[PDB]
């Protein structure tokens, strides 16, 4: 209730280490992703995106992104394999994006910076909640999808049209039956390397599963983004955009490639 944290000129990524001193920690994320360094890792096992009983409940406009919340209260959708050991449950998904098509992603790769970054959360069944996987160094693993602007996605439409209705800071909307399959590239292949949430509090408790295939949106798609708001309603506008964290330091890990 008294965080302040942002992503303006006064309040953002470089301030965030004054209240959460783990943004100079070890394993902090997104980090650059540099392909001819990463590594393909034969042991990492397939990766398991099992979506078809996910039950999506509502989407929420918290003042940084929009959240689309997943009903976790039971094992639906889970994310397994790959590099993880146990099941993970999805319990949401947001985005992060640009003022332009020029940026927007966390992760980057070989320094390109994507339109924007999806980021599907999951977290570790073995710790029984949310609130104690994050307390974990393998409690949550996040699943991320780069958007690039060209074609439209089909499947992100539902979403799109329905931030008019969350348009500022704490207004939320039903939003049942949405299938997250529609999200996802064709191929699996991925990276991965451990490290942090990517906004406050920057827990070291993510095990990160970047996919290499970008999905497409349309410009119209993302210039709806960019139409929400970072402010409550009843103030003054403060278009929400450019709310990614830029690349940390690597220090002392490897990322691991799925494929060669
Ligand atoms: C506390 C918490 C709960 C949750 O369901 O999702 C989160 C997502 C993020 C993130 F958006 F910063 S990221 N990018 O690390 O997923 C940060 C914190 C949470
Ligand atoms: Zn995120």
């Amino acid at each position: 209730m008294s965080h302040h944290w942002g992503y303006g000129k006064h309040n953002g990524p470089e301030h965030w280490h004054k209240d959460f001193p783990i943004a100079k920690g070890e394993r902090q994320s997104p980090v650059d992703i540099d392909t001819h360094t990463a590594k393909y890792d034969p042991s990492l096992k397939p990766l398991s995106v099992s979506y078809d009983q996910a039950t999506s409940l509502r989407i929420l406009n918290n003042g940084h992104a929009f959240n689309v919340e997943f009903d976790d209260s039971q094992d639906k959708a889970v994310l397994k394999g790959g590099p993880l050991d146990g099941t993970y449950r999805l319990i949401q998904f947001h985005f992060h994006w640009g003022s332009l098509d020029g940026q927007g992603s966390e992760h980057t790769v070989d320094k390109k910076k994507y339109a924007a970054e999806l980021h599907l959360v999951h977290w570790n069944t073995k710790y029984g909640d949310f609130g104690k996987a994050v307390q974990q160094p393998d409690g949550l693993a996040v699943l991320g999808i780069f958007l690039k602007v060209g074609s439209a996605k089909p499947g992100l439409q539902k979403v799109v049209d329905v931030l008019d209705s969350i348009k500022t800071k704490g207004k939320s909307a039903d939003f049942t039956n949405f299938d997250p399959r529609g999200l996802l590239p064709e191929s699996l292949d991925y990276w991965t390397y451990p490290g942090s949430l990517t906004t406050p509090p920057l827990l070291e408790c993510v095990t990160w599963i970047v996919l290499k295939e970008p999905i497409s949106v349309s410009s119209e798609q993302v210039l709806k983004f960019r139409k929400l708001n970072f402010n409550g309603e009843g103030e003054p506008e403060e278009l929400m955009v450019d709310n990614w964290r830029p690349a940390q330091p690597l220090k002392n890990r490897q990322i691991k490639a799925s494929f060669k």
